[PDB]
């Protein structure tokens, strides 16, 4: 049997999977432990892996981005749990090394592999206390380039009255996603500041594990991993959105919870982003 985490229900998803909206042949970019590629429940299409030591994808040692890949798209059929896109063509973009370490120059040579392979999603689950030009200009020309560029905000938490989100979240053309629970509340762990843009689950969500596994993580990772499949959602229904227009649609129509500081714009309703953009007009 097949069970849908509350998460993929809590941002109606489910609703646009009825119309037949599942994002088919929109291309995301996981980037972070790697995708197992052998198990039952998750299809990956391709990727690459940028740690110098560890020269296959789809080896997933840190059990994490098989995790964040099976939010974005684990299958629909008669096992294990649903993606919010279930249809995406998932790639695995491998910048941490199976001792939990990644180097900027990995994640940045990641995202140049995500625009040079024409990713329509680039979900990056993690962060760091620092930025750089190079990251910044990654990710600028990422989205100069068409594509949705979504980001953990980071679990960092609440620190007096700073910003506590990480990079790349922080760069204003990136989506920085926090974590609220299944109550709507904000996750004491997710990172806040004016550079939030919207919350997602991010707390016991189930979702795939490598060996043929699943079980629950926690974290702003986990709720980016929402928001990127509502993107691939969005451009199934809408293949000739930009990307600003995507973004647009899912920061628009959001359930407003608390401040715009700890919660940006709100909980993500991608059944309501799927009915127009709002951006302009
Ligand atoms: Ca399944």
């Amino acid at each position: 049997a097949q069970s849908v985490p509350y998460g993929v229900s809590q941002i109606k998803a489910p609703a646009l999977h009825s119309q037949g909206y599942t994002g088919s042949n929109v291309k995301v970019a996981v980037i972070d432990s790697g995708i197992d590629s052998s198990h039952p429940d998750l299809k990956v299409a391709g990727g690459a892996s940028m740690v110098p030591s560890e020269t296959n994808p789809f080896q997933d040692n840190l059990l994490h981005g098989t995790h964040v890949a099976g939010t974005v798209a684990a299958l629909n059929n008669s096992i294990g749990v649903l993606g919010v896109a279930p249809s995406a063509s998932l790639y695995a973009v491998k910048v941490l090394g199976a001792d939990g370490s990644g180097q900027y120059s990995w994640i940045i040579n990641g995202i140049e592999w995500a625009i040079a392979n024409n990713m329509d999603v680039i979900n990056m689950s993690l962060g760091g206390p620092s930025g750089s030009a190079a990251l910044k200009a990654a990710v600028d020309k990422a989205v100069a380039s068409g594509v949705v560029v979504v980001a953990a905000a980071g679990n960092e938490g609440t620190s007096g009255s700073s910003s506590t989100v990480g990079y790349p979240g922080k760069y204003p053309s990136v989506i920085a996603v926090g974590a609220v629970d299944s109550s709507n509340q904000r996750a004491s762990f997710s990172s806040v500041g004016p550079e939030l843009d919207v919350m997602a689950p991010g707390v016991s969500i189930q979702s795939t594990l490598p060996g043929n596994k699943y079980g629950a993580l926690f974290g702003t990772s986990m709720a980016s991993a929402h928001v990127a499949g509502a993107a691939a959602l969005i451009l199934s229904k809408h293949p000739n959105w930009t990307n600003t227009q995507v973004r647009s649609s899912l920061e628009n129509t959001t359930t407003k919870l608390g401040d715009s500081f700890y919660y940006g714009k709100g909980l993500i309703n991608v059944q309501a982003a799927a009915q127009h953009h709002h951006h302009h007009h």
